[PDB]
């Protein structure tokens, strides 16, 4: 439940990220290219309904605005990885309070689309399909070193519950346990 932000390899897991959704090498990113992102694969790769796609776009939304991020604005790197400490701080005192965080939000909108049967986990072969049209994973080994990480449900799926605890690791605490969630696809 405790940040590792002078880690370089923290600092470099989102500055990777970062890179990735810098798709034309701007320097910056902004809002806007973040829901577009999102609703495109939603509504366009994994057959979202108009409700899905719009819960999906306001997690979204709140997610990179936790990270200090908005619409008509333009965010460089110094202030995306700035906005990131504030985001994984807030994130990580909601969760010690038993409090839903922004990434268990987005999860649950993201898992009602990709779960074909709506109950909150999804198959090896759906999270193929989501990481690949998100562009986030690109080989199927690396989407199955995901579900070694991961704690497997008893068919076989990834439960939203398990996945937030292990983003909470990946994504903002540097937990040694949470090591190559993503498999090579993201240091
Ligand atoms: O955890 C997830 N992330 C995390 C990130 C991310 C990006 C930058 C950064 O600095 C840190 C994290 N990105 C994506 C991909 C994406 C970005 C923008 C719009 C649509 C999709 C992502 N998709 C998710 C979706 C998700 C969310 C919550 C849960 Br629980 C499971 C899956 O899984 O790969």
């Amino acid at each position: 439940l405790t940040s590792d932000f002078d880690n370089p390899r923290w600092i470099g897991r989102h500055k990777h990220m970062f890179n990735f959704l810098d798709v034309n090498h701007n320097g910056k990113i902004s809002l806007d290219e973040m829901v577009y992102k999102a609703s495109d694969i939603v509504i366009n790769n994994l057959g979202a309904t108009p409700e899905q796609a719009k819960r999906h776009k306001d997690a979204v939304e709140a997610f990179f605005g936790g990270a200090g991020m908005k619409y008509g604005v333009e965010t460089d790197w110094p202030a995306y990885i700035e906005g990131w400490k504030k985001l994984a701080t807030d994130e990580l005192e909601k969760y010690a309070k038993n409090e839903p965080t922004l990434i268990r939000i987005w999860g649950d909108a993201l898992f009602d689309i990709v779960d074909k049967d709506q109950n909150g986990a999804i198959t090896l072969d759906e999270w193929k399909a989501y990481t690949k049209a998100a562009g986030i994973i690109q080989s199927s080994e690396d989407c199955e070193e995901t579900f070694r990480v991961c704690d497997i449900d008893e068919s076989g799926q990834l439960d939203v519950d398990e996945m937030t605890r292990q983003h909470l690791g990946f994504w903002y605490t540097m937990d040694p346990a949470c090591e190559k969630l993503y498999g090579g696809a993201v240091p």
